[PDB]
């Protein structure tokens, strides 16, 4: 039985064996995902051990995706833009493979709700928190974002990094710039925008979900009567199900345990 | 020989009685087309007289194009939009007919061009009360059209009222949507430069404004810049002039022709 496990600080929070347990019990395979406790201080070197003994991959969390990034031997576009990974996949010969599997998460639950045509215009709310391992993918699938923030130098920086990838701009979250938007992303933590702004939008995409109840972004979102809205719950399950074909050369259908799941929340 | 005229103050800068007689050589009409300088004040007074007379149609330029428009009885879509009209035609029953030619003369120059793919993406420069005339027949062309001005003000309320007929939104000169254009138009009239960055995201550049001989200074600023897809608004002032006679004539003349052989004997 081949073991993989998501790593983090904390951990108890996580779905992820519960989501890739079902993925695994959906195709047949024969391997167990567990949660690992890092250590603040000690954690790569936990991870190493744990690598020695045997595993054959993880998901990396908060806080030591960019630590476990620095680990990696080979690694992927995505997450060499990001400076981080969540997917760490531990190759015959002994070399960890590090990819960041958030933003093609992302652009397969927006393609899910049909809301990543090409060409169209992304509000994004807030930098760093997860944006940044997501800017790669949707400048690869042709959105046209601005990054809003209200600390400016955040964006700035992080426009900087992704413009040869395609058209994105920083922008202050007071100076958002006053024309249609397609699809507003939620990505803070915990917002910060004035409504009228919203109401330049056409779709509201939460990068966070809650158990039942709507995320206060959600709840904004409808009080103002947009009512084209979802949460993030489909990206989760996507990024999951990425790392999961990465490390097992099978894609699990996507759908049915985001349903399953679904259901099972409320 | 049916008389027809153009309408303005001043006038005799007017190419239209040129090109009108020439439309109507080509086509055999009997008709002549002459120039005519209104009256600051009696203008209005003048045309009716002049209708009166046994004129079957005239054109209009400024400063009449407003006042025009609310002589007539009848009007057209594009005409009632603009709330200004470039062509009046006298119907057999009495009635007074107003239409604005300008935004399909447009269209027919970027079909000749070939620059007017449906769902393209159009970035308009300086649009303002002058050029309004344009934006029905693009928006009917399915176009999908940004407006840029120094405004933001004036150019969205004309946002406003064009938003039923297809997508088109007003923003401010800095808040320009980042993406391709697929064609980006010089609405500015002359009574200055735009940010570069602007300009090198079009494929193609159109000026409205024309000069004899030479570029426009959009035109050698689109060059200037690497840009060589370009056109100026010949092609459309023929072209508006040849549905100005169609509606007035019933036979659609040959722009293309009319076009290519005035730029050949031009300057």
């Amino acid at each position: 039985m081949d073991l993989y496990a998501v790593w983090g600080n904390p951990i108890a929070q996580s779905k992820s064996p519960l989501i890739q347990n079902k993925l695994a019990a959906q195709t047949h395979q024969t391997m167990e995902y567990i949660a690992k406790l890092g250590d603040l201080d000690a954690f790569e070197q936990q991870l190493l051990a744990f690598f020695e003994e045997g595993a054959k991959g993880c998901n990396i969390t908060s806080p030591f995706k960019e630590r476990a990034y620095q680990l990696a031997d080979e690694y992927s576009q995505r997450a060499k833009l990001a400076e981080a990974c969540n997917t760490l996949k531990k190759l015959d010969d002994g070399k960890l493979y590090a990819d960041n599997t958030d933003g093609i998460g992302l652009v397969t639950d927006l393609q899910r709700l049909n809301w990543l045509r090409p060409n169209q215009h992304v509000l994004i709310l807030g930098a760093g928190g997860a944006t940044k391992g997501v800017l790669l993918p949707l400048l690869q699938a042709q959105q046209n974002i601005v990054l809003a923030n209200r600390t400016f130098s955040k964006t700035k920086e992080l426009a900087e990094r992704f413009q040869p990838y395609g058209n994105i701009q920083a922008v202050s979250m007071d100076s958002i710039p006053l024309q249609t938007y397609d699809l507003v992303i939620n990505a803070t933590s915990a917002a910060s925008v004035d409504a009228e702004i919203l109401k330049l939008g056409s779709a509201f995409y939460d990068m966070q979900y809650a158990k039942g109840t709507d995320t206060p972004f959600i709840a904004l979102c409808k009080s103002l009567g947009l009512t084209n809205v979802s949460d993030g719950f489909g990206m989760l399950v996507a990024q999951a199900a990425h790392s999961f074909h990465l490390w097992r050369g099978v894609m699990p259908d996507f759908v049915s345990v985001y349903e399953q799941l679904k259901k099972a929340m409320l």
